């Protein structure tokens, strides 16, 4: 019954070199996104292949923008793909929720400036110059996610805390901070935390770019690469990159509206999905159960489950690619918002496994949300490449109860593999690893702010819960790069024991760990488990271990 293909709606604008003023109607979306930091409306800015010039395309709120070439630079700019923090008086640590992809930059100072913090990928770019990731006047910075990208130059984070670069070209890279991560980056700056705090790995063990929508000719395509194992560099460096190209009319476009039920009757039927940029309430879960379905988000499309139901649920199947969604808790509790795989699923995925890619889920801030687990990945060999898991910490709707969050992210599944994995906020552990041979590079995690006293996260005979918590009985497991900040600003009395906790066994390995009190807001008695200096003063430096066990 239902029809694959068809029109993009009126939140997808579409350029050419030859529309008219074009800098005129991306300036509109950005006064009007700026500093919509809740708000309803959502954008994705699509360019065909050519050359454009005079442009400062800056980026505001729930605003994506994208080339529609094959490769990069069939799109390019002389000029600039620009997020900046004037918004907010130079602080850009609210500049979430946006992204930037397939196009080539020829910054018209030599340098382009991307200062965001989470949920803002950056992916499959060309930059011809330098990358400045922090605001002007270098004011605070929480972020950040760059994938498959080349750049020219140099990258330069200075004030950002934190960053993870993977399967990229870097012509430099400037300084670190706290944890700056690198996976398959030629150009990479040698492994040497704690000083600079550079984690850096040669390759990523598998990873599979992220589809994205594109023009054959005057037909619209989606394209779905193919994955690496112990990727290196960039896909699209030498030509051809292997993949799959799917017909848009072989999508259901989902425009606000549809119902669950249309979405599921949609897959049922053999369609892909893609959401154009809205917000789309459901009262059943989105239900994925055929292998190589590609659910692809435009303009941060927000799936909301209402009635406390789960938003998305995929199958026991290989194949399955799930990107660019926002998840957003309803004010009635959901048991969970995505489960990836069924409970106990023990079948493989190894060859074709299910990703999720800029999957970020919200609970709170635009008004009350909860929900209890918010991820549960069950299926083996699944990938987590960038997620943003985040109770929300301001906005409306926020409270110790009133948006409460026990769960973040739980790992049941073997083989799991996350790549650029932010957690944040959850009243208990913001991340529970029960599958064995679990591997995360990357991990970013600030703890509750509002935890009332001590009493109210008490964890057993534990002062706390881990950020990330692996369970004893597992064998294996390994992660890299790995960092949670305190800040409780309700309590500062409060003590955190540690950031990690985990079996002590040969099989199961960290490699650069850190815990860091915010201007000595509450702190940590350890890094992990019970091993690690505490943190002291309000200084704001962080407490490492290099190596453990
Ligand atoms: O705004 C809401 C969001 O808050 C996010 O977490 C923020 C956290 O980002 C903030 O951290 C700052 C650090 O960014 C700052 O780093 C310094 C660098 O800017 C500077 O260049 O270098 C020095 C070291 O040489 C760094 O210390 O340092 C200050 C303390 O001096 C930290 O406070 O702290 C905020 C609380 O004050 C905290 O809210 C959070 O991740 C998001 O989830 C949240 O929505
Ligand atoms: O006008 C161009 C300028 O726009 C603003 C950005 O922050 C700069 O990176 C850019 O050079």
């Amino acid at each position: 019954e239902v029809v694959g293909g068809g029109d993009l709606g009126p939140n997808v604008l579409v350029f050419d070199p030859s529309t008219p003023d074009i800098q005129g109607k991306v300036d509109e979306v950005f006064r009007k996104q700026e500093s919509n930091q809740f708000g309803t409306d959502r954008y994705a800015l699509m360019f065909k292949p050519g050359t454009y010039n005079d442009i400062n395309a800056q980026i505001g709120f729930y605003t994506s923008i994208a080339g529609l070439g094959l490769n990069p630079d069939d799109t390019t700019f002389n000029g600039d793909v620009t997020v900046d923090a004037g918004w907010f008086d130079g602080n850009a640590t609210q500049n979430f929720w946006r992204s930037a992809e397939n196009l080539a930059l020829n910054p018209v100072n030599g340098t382009n400036r991307w200062a965001v913090s989470q949920a803002a990928p950056f992916r499959r770019m060309h930059v011809k110059g330098g990358l400045n990731l922090a605001p002007d006047g270098y004011g605070w910075a929480s972020g950040g996610y760059i994938a498959d990208s080349k750049i020219d130059g140099e990258v330069g984070p200075y004030s950002q805390q934190q960053w993870y670069t993977r399967d990229s070209s870097v012509g430099g890279w400037g300084n670190g901070v706290w944890n700056m991560t690198f996976s398959g980056v030629e150009g990479a700056p040698a492994q040497s935390f704690p000083e600079p705090p550079y984690t850096t790995l040669e390759t990523t063990p598998v990873s599979r770019e992220k589809p994205f929508l594109y023009l054959d000719g005057d037909d619209y395509k989606v394209f779905v690469p193919a994955k690496r194992t112990n990727a290196r560099g960039t896909s699209w460096g030498n030509g051809t990159p292997e993949g799959e190209s799917l017909p848009l009319d072989q999508f259901y476009v989902v425009k606000p509206g549809a119902t669950a039920e249309t979405i599921n009757a949609a897959v049922d039927q053999g369609l892909h999905l893609l959401f154009t940029p809205g917000v789309y309430h459901v009262d059943q879960p989105i239900e994925i159960d055929r292998a190589n379905t590609v659910a692809l988000g435009l303009g941060l499309a927000t799936i909301i489950p209402d009635n406390g139901v789960t938003a998305l649920k995929v199958g026991d199947v290989d194949g399955v690619k799930v990107a660019g969604l926002l998840v957003d808790a309803g004010p009635v509790n959901s048991e969970t918002l995505v489960e990836v795989g069924s409970d106990g699923a023990s079948g493989d995925h190894a060859a074709n496994p299910t990703s999720l890619q800029d999957v970020f889920v919200r609970i709170g801030g635009a008004g009350p949300g909860k929900a209890t687990t918010s991820i549960v990945v069950n299926s083996n060999d699944t990938i987590i490449d960038h997620t943003w898991v985040w109770r929300a910490d301001h906005g409306e709707g926020v409270g110790w109860e009133t948006n409460r969050a026990d769960y973040g992210v739980h790992v049941k599944g073997d083989n799991v593999l996350a790549t650029g994995l932010f957690v944040e906020h959850f009243n208990k552990y913001d991340v529970q690893w029960s599958g064995e041979n679990g591997k995360t590079i990357f991990y970013q995690n600030a703890k509750a702010y509002d935890a009332p006293d001590q009493a109210a996260i008490q964890n057993g005979d534990i002062k706390g819960y881990a950020a990330y918590k692996v369970d004893d009985s597992v064998t294996t497991h390994e992660g890299w790069g790995m960092g949670s900040y305190c800040y409780f600003n309700v309590n500062p009395d409060i003590r955190q024991q540690h950031g990690f906790q985990a079996p002590v066994k040969p099989g199961v390995k960290f490699h650069d760990l850190l815990v860091v009190s915010l201007g000595g807001k509450g702190q940590y008695e350890h890094v992990i488990n019970d091993i690690g200096d505490p943190t002291s003063g309000d200084t704001t430096i962080p407490s490492q271990v290099v190596s453990f066990p």
